[PDB]
């Protein structure tokens, strides 16, 4: 599993019960929680309902996780004394 902030080439992960926000492009109606669609049945929704377009909103935020990232310091040789 992944936690906190991991640097690694990954791809959308989502479950189908996630929905998918979409804004109208007709109208300008925005559709979220259950206004929206489900991820599962995105494909064929989009397939007679493409008249909307996933929200940018969306897509952003989920990049932002890789985005984000971690370090360490470097290591070091001996010498001194625990005392």
């Amino acid at each position: 599993g992944s936690s906190g902030s991991s640097g690694e080439p990954n791809h959308l992960d989502v479950d189908l019960e996630t929905r998918i926000p979409v804004i109208n492009k007709v109208d300008g109606t925005l559709l979220v929680g259950e206004d929206a669609p489900r991820r599962a049945e995105l494909e064929m929704w989009l397939q007679g309902h493409p008249e909307f377009a996933v929200d940018p909103r969306f897509l952003a935020y989920m990049e932002d996780r890789r985005k984000q990232k971690w370090q360490r310091c470097k290591k070091n040789n001996s010498g001194p004394s625990s005392g």
